[PDB]
């Protein structure tokens, strides 16, 4: 199907006027593993914008760091 | 095109060829420092896409993970 499908949202960080979002989700790539995403993404979540991609180790790395 | 790590925060990865990435302030084109994750080459000369937040948006991200 060759399309990124957020699995799952977690948190949304901003949004412009014009409906655009900064998400951190679980976004998965063409059925693969979910990955961590933080990203801008279109109102209707058709396109998404530009953002990294974290793989477990780091996303557990910066919340423990974000907690002592 | 320039560039400026101002503060740098945390380190959430290594890599098999030397990339780290990283949780920053970074300016762009003398632009004011944003929040920055990316990654980086061993000498921080090259680095791949990545997201930029407000500080705002940071915070929103911190205590959202203080707090599951
Ligand atoms: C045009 C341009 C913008 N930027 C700025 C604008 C964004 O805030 C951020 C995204 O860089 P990168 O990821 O494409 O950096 C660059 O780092 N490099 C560039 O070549
Ligand atoms: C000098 C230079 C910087 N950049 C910046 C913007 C991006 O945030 C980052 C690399 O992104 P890229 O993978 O799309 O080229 O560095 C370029 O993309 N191209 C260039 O030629």
């Amino acid at each position: 199907e060759f399309t990124f499908e957020i699995e799952e949202h977690l948190l949304t960080l901003s949004e412009n006027e014009k409906g655009w979002t900064k998400e951190i989700n679980r976004v998965s790539f063409n059925g693969a593993p979910a990955k961590f995403d933080i990203r801008a993404w279109s109102p209707d979540h058709t396109k998404m914008g530009k953002g990294i991609t974290l793989s477990n180790e780091e996303f557990q790395t910066m919340v423990d760091a974000f907690k002592g």
